[PDB]
């Protein structure tokens, strides 16, 4: 039991608005790391028809800001997976709609957990990679799941 | 100066949470129709590089409920533009995740209006529809322009 | 089962509450989505106090905006159910933006919904009949019979 | 000098109780009651002075009742009286069952609200004309509550 | 009988003062730190009790000072005294100015906490313990406090 | 310019919230997005207090959820800056869930970000130097080298 990455890639756009923001303007580097956690459980929910949980994110690099409004864009799929757990990378842009600057914010990993009514691990189908990107990603995934176990 | 529909489409995938929700947790329609402009802004930033206001919304039938946490999904784009205006269609679905089950929720248009820094309505490009979906729209939405001059 | 009608004064509401940040567009101008959810809530609390239900709203007739709220106005909506039928109520609301400073207030948009009575299952169940009372409540239930046609057309 | 009637700053506010807002068993929250109080309080008295307003001070407040999730939250506030710059505001709370339909009074309270100008500084306030006899009776009594408030924060 | 020392209780938060909080010049509503003081009353009560709990009510709340965007909040809570199911918890809020460092007391204020068992009566709590001077004269001096919330609740 | 160091007690803080529903999935465990939201917000008010300016989050390192916490417990933060380099600073964030009804306290994760303090244009701006005092915040102190070199390398 398997499907392609593609059935669970989700894509969201998010207007970056005062609230999420902080006194100059600038969003939080808290909210940015909530939208990825959506983001990855709503991708994981697709992959394993399940409750999620987050075991884990890597680490997050902040390589560029958003201010209000920019749009704050979202990419998130299904690399690897194990028995009960999924790798989901996400990746984050900021727009700005003004002017049309795009720029990458950051890309990260998340380990995704199914679980059953009662909160049991719960055996989640295999992924299938079909891009170049997607292969490459599929490849390095355990070399990544080695790195977590260590640290 | 025209773009393509294209261009300004925008998709998003929102889980649904009990805040969004009633206390029997459907989601509130009121919830739903700030996520329909949200994304109409979008849409309609992205085609036009510029603020916008809501002039109007079209009435919106909903035609199915979601529950937490089902996913939203939304789709916006722009159909046909004025001097200053652009019509936007959003098509709202709902997905439990959990079943695979994916429900039509709404489908509706709005009227947005660019604006320049000082909020005076800025003029804005052409749309060009390539689909027979977006080919159909556009053709249709004098008309509708014309019921809502009448209302 | 009811035989008795309640009156439109049993469940007519009242909100007011101050434009903030969240609410606005980057030129500080509320945006349609913060009152269009805000018409949806006072729809709901007023189809609740109504048929004592939750509720679910099965649709919101055309919106025009006629001004926009800067932040730090206030926004003040009213809501009243003009007509029922077996499970569905109209709800008429009303939205003004008041500058506090100033004292201008302005006429923001108005808006009819359809509200429907449910039972705990989500199952439409039949709510109380309304007694219009007012002029302007009469004037409401007479006309909504048309709007309910054109509504049944769409 | 100036004098408005207690009706130009009165104000009501409606609001749905949901389950962010209560403990575990579906009680809301004595804080969101209060945010509500000030939040009304606020717009009376910007109505009052048409100026930005701080809140100096709220007195004691007694829950009488509770209020639990779906039902609504009904708020009722109006400048009683004022000082020179200070404004105080009564509000009234009650909860409407959203299944039986039975109000209950959930408290009453006072605040002492200031206009400020828009450095932040306290701004004159126009006077308040009671008309209704609660007014009336509300406003005989003002001096009283401001000669405790005077009393309670002194050293 | 059983009863814990005050420091069991004793809770702290801090809170980042952001945009919506504010007037439109910049200074927090009355209403969120009342919002705040709730919370960290309702934490401070829980924790002595180990059980849900509904506030009573708040005594007075005077603000000595604001604080405004960007600064942040810091309240502090512990149970100072208990009736059979009730607790008087006392919070201590200070704004820090985050420019310059300086902290200012915001205000102070007593509530009263209830706790109540799984149908939402009142339950019976333990006892508190005083420990430090400042916790030992607030116990001593809570029986006063008690008798003008029963004085003032009166007919 | 400034000479002296500031102590890391100058910045440490602590927050105590009640998890609620909006924080929590369909289960009522709490969404791991709401608990690097709040590990984020403590760290930077931690920053904030230390160098008395805006922040902006550089990184967060790994987080690796060692419990979840339920709807109505109680999250409990502690945020303290424990290195500096010129215009970084190391905070570390440890959480806790506690089980108000039980008693039950349990670590909830462990982690280290990097805020930079930026100046009202957004450019890195220099920070005070940080000064360990308890035997905890040296042993961070003398350990925050090696996690910079980490960093750097990614
Ligand atoms: C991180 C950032 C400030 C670096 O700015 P810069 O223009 O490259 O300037 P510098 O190279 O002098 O970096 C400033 C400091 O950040 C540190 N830094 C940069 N990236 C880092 C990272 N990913 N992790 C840890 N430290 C980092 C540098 O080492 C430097 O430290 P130092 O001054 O003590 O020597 C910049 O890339 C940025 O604004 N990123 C976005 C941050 C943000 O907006 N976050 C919120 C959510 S998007
Ligand atoms: C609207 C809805 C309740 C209709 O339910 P149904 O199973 O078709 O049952 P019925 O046909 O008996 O409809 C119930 C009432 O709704 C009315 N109705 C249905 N759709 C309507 C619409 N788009 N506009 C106005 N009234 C509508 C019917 O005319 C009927 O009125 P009546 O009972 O007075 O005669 C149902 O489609 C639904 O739950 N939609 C989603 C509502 C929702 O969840 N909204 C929140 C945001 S998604
Ligand atoms: C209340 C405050 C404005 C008083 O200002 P001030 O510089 O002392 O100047 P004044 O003495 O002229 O006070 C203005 C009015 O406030 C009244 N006042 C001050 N503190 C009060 C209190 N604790 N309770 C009731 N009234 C109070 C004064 O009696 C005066 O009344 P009057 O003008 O009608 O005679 C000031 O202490 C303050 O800004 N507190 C913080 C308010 C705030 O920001 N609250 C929100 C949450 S922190
Ligand atoms: C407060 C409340 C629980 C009192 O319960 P009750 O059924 O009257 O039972 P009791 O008289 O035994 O009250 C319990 C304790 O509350 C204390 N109390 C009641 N009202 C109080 C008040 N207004 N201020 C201070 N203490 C109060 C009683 O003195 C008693 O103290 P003790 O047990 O230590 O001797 C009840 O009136 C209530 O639930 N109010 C609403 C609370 C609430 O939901 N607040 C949140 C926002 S609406």
């Amino acid at each position: 039991q398997s499907y392609p990455v593609e059935r669970s890639r989700t894509i969201q756009t998010r207007l970056v608005l005062p609230p999420d923001t902080n006194h100059l303007g600038t969003i939080f580097g808290g909210k940015v790391l909530a939208y990825i956690d959506e983001i990855a459980a709503l991708t994981a929910m697709k992959h394993a028809n399940s409750a999620v949980v987050t075991a884990s994110i890597d680490s997050v690099d902040f390589k560029s800001s958003a201010t209000v409004g920019d749009a704050l864009e979202l990419e998130g799929f299904v690399t690897h997976t194990g028995r009960t757990s999924m790798e989901v990378y996400v990746r984050v842009h900021s727009n700005n709609l003004l002017t049309g600057e795009r720029t990458l914010t950051t890309e990260s990993f998340l380990t995704m957990v199914a679980v059953d009514e009662s909160g049991k691990p719960k055996p989640v189908p295999q992924v299938e990679p079909q891009t170049e990107e997607e292969k490459r990603l599929y490849e390095t995934a355990p070399a990544r799941k080695e790195n977590r176990k260590k640290r």
